[PDB]
């Protein structure tokens, strides 16, 4: 793994976070508790704000970066899957973003919402609270199921212990 | 190149097979003899079985994951495009995938077939054999011209070629 | 970072080139003064030559690759975002290819032109200078204004700094 600062900035991870390798992680930068950041990840915080949660999970390939005065929020028990662009986006609370998806400026992603994979969400975009939105512009097909809810919690879940487990083999 | 193993599942690679740098194996995978994988990849067999044939090439920055009791299962001769994400994805012999394509859980695409770049193949998603599919999500335009299988072999055969030449350079 | 020669031709890199960590550049390949090829991004040139101008940024995970006699050309002040992938495109002087987006063989971007991003310009697609093309595949939707213009140049500026400045670190 790779850290580097930036103007006067360094990431600030937490102790529990699993970082995978070949992974790179540069200036103002916060990882919380028991967050996983896998294989190949980049996250450049040299030109605003980063701040993830606890319990998140940033999967393989992933992008992360910010424009002018737009800073880049994952909040706790969000789920990005393999290779997803995050360009100054603002993803709330157990979030998924669907992989190979790009979410663009100021784009916040409701509370328990699901982006489809593959699917772009357009800058400033607001995705409504615990729905299901795909598609290249993303849009609303439809709100979320229990057994949706289930399984994204299943998913979440799956991935601490996972990031606990590839954490260890790192020894 | 990094080796991880997956709760008594260890990846089994043939000798003859190339294993490019910054690329990361993990738990339960089997890769053929003469196949080559490239820069970046990922492949984590920590969900289901993956199976690699021989004489295939996954070239760089793909991902390579399954989603429960979906095996990954990549076929002899496959050609699988720059950044690629396959997951719990069935392909056949001799088939190409597109360089930034999608090919999401149980599709599977039929021996020969051609999916063009910048595609996104659904879950579920057969496609025919010795066909070209486009689109998001991929659609059968037509069938493959023998011209169009010539330059297949030709791109198959090239990259055993250029797989054992890196290997080479890399020792 | 790793430098690979590949038939007996390896890359030229200019001293004042940035080039990040997990980086693989190979074979035929040229890059011009105070260009900036960041983290996990590959440059394979095996199959046709490659040329890169100065003042240029290839941002984090790109791939750029060839296809038999089709140099992959990419002219002074270039700006291409995060994700990339160029096989054998022709990239004239100040364009700027948006992040996540797919420029195929022999298309070429003419001067200043802005392709939005997660496009797909499909080969030998022209797409005219200092205009806006997006979507899959791209289309030219209108002309940059003064300001999209001025915002470019900043963004190239920023990046030949930016490069400067992680290349120090590095040492
Ligand atoms: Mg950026
Ligand atoms: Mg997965
Ligand atoms: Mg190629």
């Amino acid at each position: 793994g790779m850290i580097y600062p930036y103007k006067g900035k360094t990431p600030q991870i937490a102790a529990s976070a699993f970082i995978a390798d070949y992974v790179t992680i540069t200036g103002d930068v916060v990882i919380g508790e028991e967050t996983s950041i896998w294989f190949n990840t980049v996250i450049r915080g040299d030109v605003a704000p980063t701040v993830i949660g606890n319990r998140v999970n940033i999967q393989d390939n992933s992008i992360l970066h910010q424009s002018p005065n737009n800073p880049l929020i994952i909040e706790d028990g969000v789920t990005v899957g393999h290779q997803v662009i995050l360009h100054s986006a603002i993803v709330r609370k157990n979030a998924l973003i669907g992989m190979g998806s790009i979410i663009l400026d100021r784009a916040e992603i409701g509370e328990g919402a699901f982006i489809g994979a593959g699917s772009l969400v357009p800058p400033g975009k607001k995705i409504p609270p615990n729905t299901l939105a795909l598609g290249r512009p993303a849009k609303v097909v439809r709100e979320l199921t229990e057994d949706d809810i289930r399984e994204m919690e299943r998913i979440r879940r799956e991935y601490v212990e996972k990031g606990q487990y590839y954490k260890a083999l790192q020894q």
